[PDB]
């Protein structure tokens, strides 16, 4: 085991082993991440089900998404449909097996659906017990953006829910500055995440907006909020470009559902590269040489025979070829799906959705003007330090952060 856990992380540990229901939770940087993946190696594999509520967090875990285990679709019919859905050959058994749930990404989760999953829970798999005797191991952090819903009202977040409390009578929290993160950085997005922005703050995020980030042709990363301008900003950007088009089309198990995969996993079925196009990793394919997802790079070659693979040059100082690279899907139902591709996205355009699980170590980012709750501390909590960031017209205006959430924090951290 690489790194000892800290006495607020191997709390969260001991409370797992004795078979608790717990949910962890801290800022980003407090060493969440580390601390689930410890979780997941000390638990046996027989019965431990890891989700997110995102594809991309299900990926980093070696999980599946929350909506595809349930088998319920989009939750919002009568309990009866959901639980008949539930009951489908293959949805059932993954259900009945289930002995431990761990569940990332919880601010995404409504109330509604976290109230329609518990009860379907109990109906399955005939137990009175809370969410159907499951032991519940959840990550997250409220603090971040809202809930989405469709339902047309306001969404609720999570910890508002019916059965809550007695589904999660643990609540444990990281506070210190994980021994991976920067103080100086770190201490300034627990700030922001609490809405207190000072003139010493703003002064620090003013002081970057003339930094120049990139060298050696790398050029940042603009953060965006939608992926859809996103894919359409990169294909611009290499269309400009004028060297001839490489692809690279994926190899899947099951090509009849490679939508499903460009949904799920962080690439999809055909990558198109040129000589100066601007890259991003999406695997670690090396800690210890700074080879991790988030590392920002560009095209600079590509093999002269065989497959042509992209040669990149990393702001972290490699020069490296890159080759294919595996990653697995659970469907609904349990079936197992795989696609070989290149572990690199385009990357002069970056969404928030896309980029979670992840920091950047050249990025630009605009916050003059105001987001959601919560908006400002998620795009800032991208970036890793005050030297690889550029933030443009920031405005302490920009802060915003949601009452109710703060109070629930508050009491949290009166306990201790």
């Amino acid at each position: 085991s690489r790194m000892q856990l800290s006495e607020e992380q191997a709390a969260v540990l001991r409370a797992v082993l004795k078979g608790q229901s717990i949910f962890f939770t801290g800022s980003a940087g407090t060493g969440k991440s580390y601390l689930l993946k410890r979780i997941l190696g000390s638990l046996p594999p027989t019965g431990t089900v890891a989700t997110a509520s995102t594809g991309v967090a299900a990926c980093h875990i070696g999980g599946t998404t929350l909506h595809a285990f349930a088998g319920i679709g989009s939750g919002q019919a009568p309990l009866a449909q959901c639980v008949a859905l539930a009951q489908r050959p293959g949805v059932r058994q993954g259900w009945l097996n289930c002995q431990r749930l761990v569940i990332d990404e919880i601010s995404m989760v409504e109330a509604d659906l976290f109230d329609k999953l518990e009860a379907v829970a109990r109906a399955v798999r005939q137990q009175n017990k809370p969410f159907g005797g499951i032991q519940l191991i959840i990550c997250g952090d409220f603090l971040q953006l809202p809930p989405v819903t469709k339902g047309s009202q306001p969404p609720r977040f999570c910890f508002q829910s019916k059965s809550w409390k007695r589904c999660v009578p643990v609540t444990l929290e990281l506070t210190k500055v994980w021994r991976q993160a920067d103080q100086t950085f770190i201490s300034l997005l627990q700030a922001v995440r609490l809405g207190r922005c000072s003139d010493e703050v703003t002064r620090q995020l003013q002081a970057t907006a003339s930094h120049k980030v990139g060298r050696d042709g790398i050029v940042a990363t603009r953060l965006c909020t939608h992926q859809d301008d996103v894919a359409l900003t990169n294909e611009r950007r290499l269309q400009e470009l004028p060297g001839k088009v490489h692809r690279f089309e994926a190899m899947d198990s099951n090509p009849e559902l490679a939508s499903t995969l460009d949904a799920q996993c962080p690439v999809s079925q055909l990558l198109q590269l040129k000589l100066g196009a601007q890259v991003m990793l999406v695997k670690n394919l090396s800690v210890s040489r700074g080879l991790v997802n988030g590392a920002r790079g560009v095209v600079v070659g590509f093999e002269a025979e065989g497959r042509g693979l992209p040669q990149v040059r990393f702001l972290c100082g490699v020069t490296e070829v890159i080759h294919a690279d595996r990653w697995t899907v659970q469907a609904t139902g349990g079936q197992l799906l795989s696609r070989q591709q290149l572990p690199l996205q385009l990357a002069w355009a970056m969404s928030i959705h896309k980029s979670q699980g992840m920091t950047l170590d050249c990025v630009e980012i605009s916050l003059g003007r105001v987001f959601a709750s919560g908006q400002a501390y998620v795009a800032l909590s991208r970036a890793r330090s005050l030297q690889g960031l550029r933030v443009l017209d920031f405005d302490p205006m920009a802060v915003r952060c949601d009452p109710r959430v703060l109070h629930f924090y508050a009491t949290l951290r009166r306990g201790r």
